[PDB]
């Protein structure tokens, strides 16, 4: 009867149920029922309680998160959560002995701890505090201070700086244990010459003078952080003598100039692989490094370096892929672009130079999910040549041509997007299915790939959504220059092709973006389609990912070009499909998306009536180096300055006279700096263009506060409705 | 059938001509002639051209300045504006006779202020925060101070808050009447906290700049000041020049205080007024030079006090003294026994001064003093607070005072100011309305009309082809009080129609938005083109009506002046030619604060509104201004009200209205923060509203392009809220 | 040692020791005062006081001080 409303989205009436489980052995996993944390037995299920939540309510603090020690004897308890960037944060930690049943109170983990992590086995603890690394062998024993050089905003031992957090490691951590917890490897980042982004934080109305936040953030072409790499031995620490870490230096060809550490993987108890990437990110090296008893050093034999490079563009999707070492560490698998430009699993031998690809085709392997001695498990979009589908496949190691699809047929109508979570030795797996139907969580045995059970099937959301006129998603493609390009449309209920519907274009379109997939979603578009009868569409054109390098490297050294043109074309195609009102076509987006939106509105295409740019990039010199330069190279006369000059939103200001524009940016945005929009606004003022604006005080790139999140969508809704003369 | 459109306003299509002159002597002044500058004789009328000034043979000249004697001209160029008054420039000097530049010992680049002595051609400037003196344009400078440090010690120049709020000037230098002494103030912002904001700059600036200004918000550590005099004669070259400190009096040294006036009395007499930080108490000191000491001594008997039990002292500061020639006497405008501001003749010895004027109106300022007459401006005529006229008063006999301007032009001219000739033999009358402005030159010899300098007949001519709006000034009585208002009324105003009303509000202490001044502004376009009545209303807090009215909001900003703008709208709608359903309200600064507070009131009267660079809570705005009216924000003083008078606290009530919040990001004055906190408040209660920031625009939002942009954006908003196509 | 001289501010209700009326007593060759700084004896108006201090020759003698001048007279 009644539709999917804005308040439905905003307040979250129609909940989507997860099933977040944590493997701990090969046979078992931890779930949270009614707060009470239970343990389940994948074989059968005689799954009694693990840690009743009647325990930690006289704790006197909020149990933000937890973490069991691998051997199962203790429980790290996170509290005092204070978010820093996307991944980073600090918090307080108490440990609790499960066997002795009390909480440890001596040699405690300090307030304001930046990162904690158990050893992978047993119960050693490594943690970072005030930029230095500390190690505990037992919870109740004093820490061994591994590093004495940490300094706020300058030297970061065992944690990443801003740009390595957001762009390189996608994590605050820079600590990697060896598989049996003997060695602790870590990165040190030095930011001395990394200039600072400065911006006002206004805080509560009680703060009289605005605070000036200062983050080291290398914008395109600026001095970058430098990186060093160390491994220290945690079984040979001492009270009397300072623990001495051994540096593994980067290979010759990387030291010759600016570079990054971009991956760390242990192959064995005594072998580590490091991947370094040049500042110009088309050349990368993997070093295989071995511990030497007699010296106590690590040798990274030149003869076992493995070069990965790109001629058409950059290496990796966003970074070179991670290797997956065989048990003995003498060989590994990783996804690399093949001679056709398609990303596929390649088997490498430590000593040998050339790999053997064991997958191929015009589709891409997304990730290697597990390796046993008998099977390699991976995710790809092979199925039905849908680049926006995801499925689990297993390769038979004894003959790689024997490949089975585990998830393809399980429920093909409901389920075409899949992720997977394997038990410790891979003997069991949870399949998570994200669409096109309602999410479905199910448990499986690897032995037969027998379907054991449904963990969550969201029937509650179902027997509930039937009384709501939902939109329909259509995932399909159009053909431009012999190439398939895909798009999705959220279509209003009772969609009629006789009618001219107004159209909004939801755009990301950044390199390796993919906005056309089989994922099911409840969001703003669901509202715009269900209530307002607006077709929200998205289109993956050139630059977009998981469709090979020819498509993805098409925007190489040329951001703000093909990905922009392709969005204008998708509109033209959607108009030519005959069920779109040409007079009411809008375009909006966020980040890259807001840049494209802004570039499109400033293009003089005439296709678009209005648009909304939320935290847009306006000029690539303003964005961080690791991302921007991957695509744009350096902004110098000797590299790519002219196109940096050409690809700005500001230079198209004059043509915003042809559209209606809403520019929204949060003031405490550490990622895409408010600057970027402050410069768009200014350019528009200087040529006499009128437009809507909205700042969000103290909000960051997510504009994610409850009350801010609601405000922004409400404000964007009014703008759209008005652009489209909706009542 | 053409109207005064938005673009007419924006592009200055209908220009008001001025007759801005300056008196080189008692008989002659200077006037611009497109680019040329002529020397008009006020007596006969004949003149002679002297220069061609607007880029003069390599730079473009921003301003000029004649040395009293007429021997040297000072050329100002490379003007770089700082705050409301402060700026920086390069300066060159000419031997005004030989017309040749003084090439040697050039006045340095980046000079913060320069000034001639009042007689001769002595030159005092400030540079890198220190005072320098030049007895000749070609001789090297003598350096008066050495303690100048950027953002910390200001020798001879003001800091942010003195500039804006106390002196309304950058300079803190004062030459003696005969160029022998240079008195100056030195300010210390060492423990004054910095407001910090980002400055984004040209788009080629990759990293935004943080601007840091020492700025005392309400309650913060204020600056401190010391005062000095130095003999500019006897200025040794082999030794640093000694400077004689006149210290503040004991009563002020007890606590935080300011220097709020500096007036020379004779060659050897100088008067200083100091204000307690709680500005209900001030003190004047008269200081004679001691020839036998080299020093300055001010007597305790000679001291005077300016008390205020009902509010603060002054309008914005204690009024300045005008000394008779001898220096044993002076006249000062002050609040009389029952509230009204009048001229008081003081003898230096005693305290008791007797008032030379009385009545239910204020004197607005003393303009000229001579041996036998004192000339002043006031709003007595027809009991109109918004009128200005020039009155001559008989020092010999106080009952006998003639109005000079009142009757010259009744209908055209109710708002005069005046500029007197170097001595007073002649004077200029500026008439600013209510008709088109009129500039006329008078002989004070027999108070006779000599000639019309500019009558604006050019603008008159082309305004007859334009359907201009009408202006109605008048009052309404509330609680037996006369409360004045003005209305800009669409042409052909038929009051059996129902027009929409835009309430234009400042409403801050001592404001006057209802006056007899002719204006070509955004309101002209609104009434002429959009047929909107724009109105203002001088409620409690407004000035020039006595302290009863003005002190009404003392320690109580955010109360009665807000409440009184609302009954204003009720009264206007009661007049029967307003659309109840389309009454809007807008203001800048204080007006922004009041607009917001009204929109926050829940009154139901206003449909929508625009606040531009509004104050949002008084703890954010500067100490000097805020505290005068609010006091300190401490539980032992007035914290409770500071908390109760914020716009943030009324966010929930913005659910009833349409709001447009505009603010410039580089506002040094009312900080972006203030609007950042309004928005966050509004976000957190879930109130939707319109927003616009202006990147790198200060409180003026005065850039050509942003001025244009703001007014267009605000027109669109008003039109839409009013349903005007 | 520093002697302060503080006046009651009538309207303020507070006390205020003007720095112009601070008086320094210090010793170049030892400590100040015999066992401590000598107490002052004020004139009726309190504009002035007498005080035992060491003179330029080391001998303690009655110095006559003005509330406002640094210098005294023995
Ligand atoms: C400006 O004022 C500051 C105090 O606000 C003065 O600096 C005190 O100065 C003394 C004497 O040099 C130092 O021993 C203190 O430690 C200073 N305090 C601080 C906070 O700086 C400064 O000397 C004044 N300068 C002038 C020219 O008046
Ligand atoms: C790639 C990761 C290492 C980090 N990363 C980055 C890089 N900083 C960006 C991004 C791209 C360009 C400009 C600013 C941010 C990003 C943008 C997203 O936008 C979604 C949309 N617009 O619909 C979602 C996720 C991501 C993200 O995960
Ligand atoms: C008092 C002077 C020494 C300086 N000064 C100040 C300093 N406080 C303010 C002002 C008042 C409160 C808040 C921010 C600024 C001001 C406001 C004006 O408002 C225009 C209007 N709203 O119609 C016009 C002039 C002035 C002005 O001259
Ligand atoms: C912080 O942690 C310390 C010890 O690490 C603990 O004793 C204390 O209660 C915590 N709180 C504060 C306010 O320091
Ligand atoms: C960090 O900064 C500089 C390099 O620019 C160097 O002088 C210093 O040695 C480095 N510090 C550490 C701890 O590596
Ligand atoms: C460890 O190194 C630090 C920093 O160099 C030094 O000050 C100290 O002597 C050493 N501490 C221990 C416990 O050996
Ligand atoms: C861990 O690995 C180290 C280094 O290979 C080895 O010497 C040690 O025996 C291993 N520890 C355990 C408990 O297996």
């Amino acid at each position: 009867r009644k539709t999917y409303t804005l308040t439905d989205y905003l307040k979250n009436t129609y909940r989507l149920k997860l099933y977040s489980l944590r493997w701990i052995s090969d046979h078992e996993y931890l779930y949270k029922q009614e707060n009470n944390i239970l343990v389940f037995n994948a074989e059968y299920g005689n799954s009694s309680v693990f840690l009743e939540n009647s325990t930690f309510d006289e704790f006197g603090h909020s149990i933000n998160d937890y973490s069991i020690s691998p051997d199962g004897q203790f429980i790290l308890l996170e509290y005092n959560y204070v978010k820093q960037w996307r991944h980073s944060y600090t918090a307080s930690y108490d440990i609790y002995d499960l066997n002795k049943r009390q909480l440890i109170t001596e040699e405690r983990i300090p307030n304001n701890t930046q990162w904690v992590t158990w050893s992978p086995v047993g119960h050693k603890l490594a943690y970072v505090w005030n930029n230095d690394i500390y190690v505990k062998i037992e919870p109740n024993l004093p820490s061994y201070r591994i590093t004495w050089t940490g300094k706020e905003d300058i030297i970061y031992n065992g944690i990443t700086d801003w740009v390595y957090e957001e762009e390189v490691f996608s994590a605050y951590s820079a600590l990697w244990w060896s598989p049996n917890g003997t060695f602790l490897a870590y990165a040190q980042f030095n930011d001395t010459e990394v200039p600072l982004i400065e911006y006002s934080f206004y805080s509560d109305e009680s703060l009289q003078y605005p605070k000036t936040v200062r983050v080291p953030y290398p914008k395109a072409g600026a001095v970058n952080p430098t990186v060093k790499f160390f491994v220290v031995n945690t079984d040979s620490l001492s009270s009397v003598t300072n623990a001495t870490s051994i540096q593994i230096t980067a290979p010759a060809s990387m030291l010759i100039g600016d570079h990054y550490l971009c991956d760390v993987t242990w192959a064995t108890q005594e072998r580590i692989s490091l991947q370094w990437l040049r500042r110009i990110q088309n050349y990368s090296v993997m070093d295989i490094c071995d511990y030497d008893e007699s010296s106590g050093r690590w040798n990274c034999l030149v003869a076992r370096q493995h070069i990965e490079m790109s001629t058409t563009g950059w290496v990796g999707r966003f970074r070179p892929s991670e290797p997956h070492f065989t048990l003995d560490g003498n060989s590994f698998y990783k996804i690399i672009s093949n001679e056709e430009g398609y990303r596929h699993i390649c088997y490498f031998q430590i000593d040998k130079k050339d790999c053997t690809f064991i997958t191929k085709g015009t589709w891409e392997v997304i990730g290697i999910e597990a390796l046993t001695s008998d099977y390699l498990y991976y995710i790809s979009n092979e199925y039905k040549g849908m680049p926006g589908g995801r499925n689990l496949y297993k390769i038979q190691l004894s003959d790689y041509t024997k490949v089975t699809c585990l998830s393809c047929e399980l429920n093909p109508e409901r389920c075409q997007y899949y992720s997977v979570s394997f038990s410790k030795e891979a003997k069991y797996y949870q399949l998570r299915c994200s669409g096109p139907g309602l999410p479905l969580y199910t448990l499986h045995s690897s032995v037969n790939d027998k379907g054991l059970r449904v963990l969550e099937d969201n029937s509650a959301l179902d027997k509930m959504l039937q009384n709501v006129q939902m939109p329909s998603k259509k995932l399909d493609f159009i053909i431009l220059n012999e190439t398939k390009f895909w798009y999705q449309m959220i279509l209003p209920p009772h969609f009629d092709k006789s009618k001219k519907y107004p159209l909004l274009l939801d755009v990301y379109a950044g390199p390796c973006s993919q906005k056309a997939d089989t994922v099911f979603r409840l969001n703003w578009a669901t509202y715009l389609a269900s209530t307002e009868n607006i077709i929200v569409a998205s289109f993956d054109g050139r630059g977009s990912g998981y469709q090979g390098d020819k498509i993805m490297h098409a925007i190489n050294r040329r951001l703000g070009t093909f990905e922009v043109e392709d969005q204008i074309e998708a509109a033209r195609q959607f108009s030519k499909m005959g069920f779109v009102d040409n007079k009411r076509i809008a375009i909006w987006g966020w980040s890259y998306g807001g840049y494209v939106t802004s570039m499109v509105l400033g293009s003089g295409s005439g296709v678009f009536k209005c648009g909304i740019a939320v935290a847009p990039v306006s000029r690539w010199e303003y964005y961080d180096s690791v991302y921007t330069e991957r695509y744009m190279g350096l902004p110098t006369p000797e590299d790519n300055l002219d196109h940096y000059r050409n690809s700005t939103v500001m230079s198209r200001a004059e043509n915003f006279k042809q559209v209606e524009y809403l520019l929204i940016h949060g003031t405490a945005d550490d990622n895409v700096h408010f600057q970027q929009s402050a410069q768009i606004s200014k350019a528009l003022v200087d040529v006499g263009v009128d437009f809507q604006a909205m700042w969000y005080t103290d909000e960051d790139h997510g504009i994610a506060s409850s009350t801010a999140h609601q405000h922004i969508y409400t404000h964007m809704s009014h703008f759209i409705k008005q652009c489209f003369s909706l009542p």
